[PDB]
RNA sequence: GGGAUGCUUACUUAGUCAUCUGGUUGGCAAACCUCCGCGGACCUUCGGGACCAAUGGAGAGGAACCCAGCCGAGAAGCAUCGAGCCGGUAUACCGGCUCUGACACCAACUGUGAUAAACUACCGCAUUAA
RNA sequence: UUAAUGCGGUAGUUUAUCACAGUU
C-alpha cells in the first residue's frame, strides 16, 4: 500500500578539504558548520516538546486540542486532494498559529475545516514548556523557508515514532483487555483472582515458579529468587502455570524519545534553492540557512564513481541529506532513477501485508506458504508451473549457488565469486584437511574479509578499549557509577562496520548480476538465526568490535531494492531446515553433525536419496520446492 | 598488479582488500570532554527509569577524543626510458593511442520488541587456605 | 570474617538477532 520502493539508491560520498583553500580554515568551515548543526537538532528537539501534550487520551473524555494533532501529524488524509501550496504548508501554518510564532495568525484557510479551526484557538489557551517560550522566540528569528523546513521535520518525528506506536498500543491495549477480560472467566479453574496474588509476591523464573521449590537445586546448581516465591505461594506450580501466562503486566505505553546528536540527528533536507552538485570537479555548495542569498559553500568531495549504473547526467539531484559522523560532515544526493515493470500484477507490499499482519505468528507459518504461492499464480501472465523462472539465495559461508527453476525441473547450479581477496575467487583457499566430532584447530589470518580476519581488528581495539576504560576511571573516575562511553573509538570500528556492510554489499551486488543473465521472475529466501560465532572468544567488556556479524537480515533488503529496481521479485519463508531436507526426497535428515563436515568442503551426502550433490545446490533446489507444493515447512516446532 | 622511474603538493593515509584503518610525535590556540541544570518531559511497579535542554557556564587529559606535525604509503599537473597496436616516409625514423591491483562506491540512517553470548557491579550456594 | 574460583540471578554497557514502521 505505502510507496515504500521510491526512486531511492542515493549516492553519498565523504566531505573532502579542498586542495587550496586551507588546513585551518577548513576546520573553521566544519566549525561553522558545527553551530548551526547543533542549533537545528537542537531547535527541532524543542519544538516535540510543546507538542506532545495534544495526544489523544484513549480512555479520558476528548479534548478540544486532540484533532489539531490529527491534522498536525498526518494533514494528507484531513486535507482536500487540490492542496494549492504544500500539505506541509498547512502544517507549518497550524503549528504556527497554535503557537505564538505566528505574528499574521492566517489559521482562518478555506483548507481549515471546523474541527481544526476551534482546537488551534485551544491550544494556544494552554501554557507551554518554558523551553519551547524561549524556542518560539529564537525560532522567529529564521527565513519563512527555515521555519518550512524546521516545521515539517519537526512533525515527521513524532509522526511516526509516537503516533503510530501510541494508536498501535491503542489497538494493542484493546486486544490485551480483550484477552485478559476474557481470561478471567476462560480461565477460572485455579486464577479467579490469585493471578493477582501472584502478582505482588524469564526462562529461568519459568522453571522455579512452576515447582514445589525442588528445581532450587537446578536454580543453585546450574534463580533461587523465583524458587522462593513459588515455595511461599504453596505456603504451588498448578497455579503458577496460569498465572504467568496471564500477562498481567501493563502494556507498554508509548515513551517519548527527544532528538539528539549521539544517536539519530536527522538529514537536514537542503531542498529547492538550497543545494549544488559539481562532479567535473567534485566541490559541492553546501550552503547554511545562515547565508539568505544562497551563498553556496564550496568544498571538495569524491567524484561521482564510475562503475555506478545510474550516471550523474542521466538525473538530476533534490536536495542534499548531510549528517554528522564522528567529525567528517558526510552528505547524501538524493535523485531519481528509473524502475523496471515486472511479470505479474501484483507487488511485493501485498506479500509484505500477509507475512506482516495476516501471518506474524510462528504457528501461522505453513498456512502462509499456500496463501503466497496461489497468490502469485493467477497474477503469473502465461503458467507459472512451467514458465515461473527461479533462483534460490542459500547465502553459504564459503560457496552459494541458486538453483535454476523453471516448471518444477532442476536444470544447473552454478556458485558465485563471494569472497574478497587481492584477486576475488570462489572459496578460501583451505584444503589442509577433515575431521569429525572429535577436535577443530586453525590458526592463520586470511587476508580478505575471512572469519579470522574480521577476528584481527577486534583484538587490537581490546589493548586502547581496556586503556581508555582504565585512564577515564583514572582521571576524574577515582564504582558502579559508569562503564564507558559510545565516543571512546570510532575510527576503526566504521572501517569495520562499514566493512561487513560492503561485505553485505558483495553478496547484494553478486547476485543481482547473477540474476540477470536469466529473466529470473521470483527469488525465495530463509531466516537463519545462527549457533556460535568463533568472532570472539576472549575479548570482553567492550562496545565497539560485535559489528563483525554477517547481517543476513540486511541482505534481505538490498535485493528487495534491487528486485524492483531491476523488475525481479524477491520472498522471505519462515525458517523451515532448508539444510537438514534433502532436494530429492523429504528425508529430514536428523543427524545435524555429519552435513556441518560435508559443509566444509560445500558437499554433502544423502542418508536417503544418496546424491552427492553440493550444499548449496541442496538448499537451493529445496527452497524452490518450498515454493511448489511438493516440499512445505516441517512444523515440528511443538 | 604488467612497465619502470623522478619532479611538484594549504592532497589523501577515516570505501574495503592487497602481510596493511602503516607507524610515530605534540597540542598555545581550538575542538573534544567531565560534572553540573533556566527548565521541562513521557511512562511508572509512584521507588524510579530514559531523553531533550539555555545564542550557558566552566575545567582537562594529550589514555581516548579532536587539532596539528614527522616518516612512508597512494592520487594527480608534468617529465624520462621501454614495449604493444598502427600508418606516412625508409631496411629505419616521426607521431598518436592504452599504458598502472581488485572490489564496492551505501537500502542508508533510525527506533521499539526478543534470542544466545560477553564482561563490569553485587549477593549467595558447591569446591579450595586461617 | 580475609584469599583462589565456578555457577545462578539482577542492573550498568552492549552487539547482532527477528519483526514492524518512518525521513528518504
Ligand atoms: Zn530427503
Amino acid at each position: 500500500p505505502r510507496p515504500r520502493y521510491r526512486e531511492e539508491r542515493t549516492l553519498v560520498r565523504k566531505l573532502l578539504p579542498r586542495p587550496g583553500q586551507s588546513k585551518q580554515e577548513f576546520r573553521e568551515n566544519v566549525k561553522k558548520l558545527r553551530k548551526a548543526f547543533l542549533q537545528f537538532n537542537a531547535d527541532v528537539s524543542g519544538v516535540c516538546q510543546w507538542a506532545i501534550q495534544f495526544r489523544p487520551r484513549y480512555g479520558k473524555p476528548a479534548e478540544p486540542t486532540e484533532t489539531f494533532w490529527k491534522f498536525f501529524l498526518e494533514p494528507e488524509t484531513s486535507l482536500p486532494p487540490n492542496d494549492s501550496r504544500s500539505p506541509e504548508f498547512r502544517r507549518l501554518q497550524a503549528f504556527e498559529a497554535a503557537a505564538g510564532i505566528n505574528g499574521a495568525a492566517a489559521l482562518d484557510d478555506p483548507a481549515f475545516t471546523n474541527e481544526l479551526r476551534d482546537s488551534i484557538l485551544a491550544v494556544a489557551s494552554r501554557p507551554k514548556t518554558k523551553e519551547a517560550q524561549r524556542l518560539f522566540s529564537r525560532l522567529k528569528d529564521y527565513q519563512p523557508a527555515h521555519r518550512m523546513i524546521l516545521a515539517k521535520v519537526a512533525a515527521e518525528w513524532i509522526e511516526s515514532r509516537y503516533r503510530r506506536a501510541h494508536q498501535n498500543w491503542e489497538r494493542n491495549y484493546e486486544e490485551w483487555k480483550k484477552e485478559k477480560q476474557e481470561w478471567e472467566q476462560n480461565h477460572p479453574e485455579l486464577t479467579p483472582e490469585i493471578r493477582e496474588a501472584f502478582n505482588q509476591i524469564p526462562a529461568a523464573r519459568l522453571l522455579q515458579n512452576k515447582d514445589n521449590c525442588q528445581y532450587a537445586g537446578k536454580n543453585k546448581h546450574s534463580h533461587t529468587a523465583l524458587c522462593k516465591q513459588y515455595q511461599q505461594q504453596l505456603s504451588h506450580d498448578e497455579l503458577y502455570r496460569k498465572w504467568r501466562r496471564e500477562y498481567w503486566r501493563e502494556p507498554r505505553k508509548p515513551v517519548f524519545r527527544y532528538p539528539s546528536v549521539k544517536r539519530h540527528s536527522i538529514a537536514k533536507i537542503f531542498g529547492e534553492n538550497y543545494f549544488q552538485a559539481d562532479f567535473k570537479n567534485s566541490v559541492v555548495g553546501l550552503r547554511l540557512d545562515s547565508m539568505p542569498a544562497g551563498q553556496y559553500l564550496e568544498f571538495a568531495f569524491a567524484p561521482w564513481p564510475r562503475n555506478y549504473r545510474p550516471q550523474p547526467g542521466e538525473t538530476e539531484i533534490s536536495s542534499v541529506h548531510l549528517h554528522f559522523v564522528g567529525t567528517r560532515p558526510r552528505i547524501g544526493f538524493r535523485f531519481r532513477v528509473p524502475h523496471k515493470r515486472s511479470r505479474f500484477d501484483c507487488t511485493q507490499e501485498e506479500l509484505d501485508e500477509l507475512r506482516s499482519r495476516t501471518f506474524p505468528r510462528k504457528a501461522q507459518d505453513q498456512k502462509f506458504l499456500e496463501a503466497a504461492r496461489k497468490r502469485l499464480l493467477e497474477t503469473f501472465p502465461g503458467n507459472a508451473e512451467q514458465e515461473l523462472r527461479l533462483l534460490a539465495v542459500d547465502l553459504g559461508t564459503d560457496s552459494a549457488r541458486a538453483a535454476f527453476f523453471i516448471g518444477k525441473t532442476f536444470q544447473q547450479a552454478f556458485p558465485l565469486k563471494i569472497v574478497k581477496i587481492e584477486k576475488l575467487y570462489e572459496q578460501w583457499p583451505n584444503q589442509k584437511q577433515a575431521g569429525d566430532r572429535r577436535d577443530a584447530s586453525s590458526k592463520q589470518p586470511r587476508p580478505g574479509l575471512s572469519r579470522d580476519h574480521v577476528g584481527r581488528h577486534l583484538q587490537k581495539m581490546r589493548a586502547q578499549a581496556s586503556e581508555i576504560a582504565q585512564k577515564r576511571q583514572e582521571l576524574t573516575g577515582t564504582a558502579k557509577k559508569a562503564t564507558l562511553q559510545p565516543f571512546d573509538l570510532r575510527g576503526l570500528t566504521v572501517h569495520t562496520a562499514r566493512m561487513i556492510r560492503d561485505w553485505a554489499r558483495l553478496n547484494a551486488r553478486q547476485i543481482i548480476q547473477l540474476a540477470e543473465e536469466n529473466q529470473v521472475d521470483l527469488i525465495v529466501l530463509e531466516s537463519l538465526r545462527g549457533f556460535r560465532p568463533p568472532g570472539y572468544e576472549n575479548l570482553d567488556q567492550e562496545k565497539k568490535r560485535r559489528v563483525a556479524f554477517f547481517a543476513h537480515g540486511r541482505i534481505r533488503r538490498k535485493v528487495t531494492e534491487k528486485a524492483v529496481e531491476r523488475g525481479m521479485r524477491v520472498v522471505t519463508v519462515p525458517y523451515l531446515a532448508s539444510s537438514k531436507v534433502c532436494a530429492e526426497c523429504r528425508k529430514k535428515q536428523k543427524d545435524n553433525k555429519q552435513w556441518e563436515k560435508n559443509k566444509k568442503r560445500g558437499l554433502f551426502k544423502c542418508e536417503g536419496c544418496g546424491s552427492q550433490a553440493q550444499v548449496d545446490e541442496n538448499a537451493a533446489r529445496v527452497l524452490g520446492r518450498v515454493f511448489w507444493g511438493e516440499i512445505e515447512l516441517p512444523t515440528a516446532i511443538p
